């Protein structure tokens, strides 16, 4: 919770797990770098919510690199979520901060990262 910060190392609240780059765009910097990680990343979504516990809940973009736990994507939300798939292969969102996004490796976490992005939208909006 407030201490003892888990559903990051252990994961534990990972509801999807998907697997794709990590890529970013820092405002025009060159265009999609690769911010870490480049040689794949284990990235997935989780469903938190805010400890006062009153069934509203939030979600998390989370994502390791593919070499154990180090966290090179981090997207809290908490009732805010703008995607959008530019390429079939390349899903990204704007936080505001600089527009993230990532690219797909298979059509399996394509189709996997869009289905969860469509159901978690979904929830979060209505």
């Amino acid at each position: 919770g407030s201490m003892t910060e888990e559903t990051h190392p252990d994961d534990d609240s990972y509801i999807v797990r998907v697997k794709a780059v990590v890529m970013t765009r820092d405002d025009s910097s060159g265009g999609w770098f690769p911010q870490e990680g480049g040689g794949i990343s284990r990235v997935g979504v989780c469903k938190v919510m805010h400890p006062e516990g009153n069934g509203r809940s939030g979600f998390l973009i989370h994502g390791e690199r593919q070499k154990d736990k180090l966290v090179v994507l981090e997207c809290y939300v908490r009732k805010d979520l703008v995607y959008t798939k530019a390429n079939p292969t390349f899903h990204h969102w704007k936080v505001d901060n600089r527009k993230f996004g990532l690219t797909f490796q298979s059509p399996a976490d394509a189709r996997a990262f869009d289905r969860g992005v469509r159901k978690a939208i979904e929830d979060l909006i209505e």
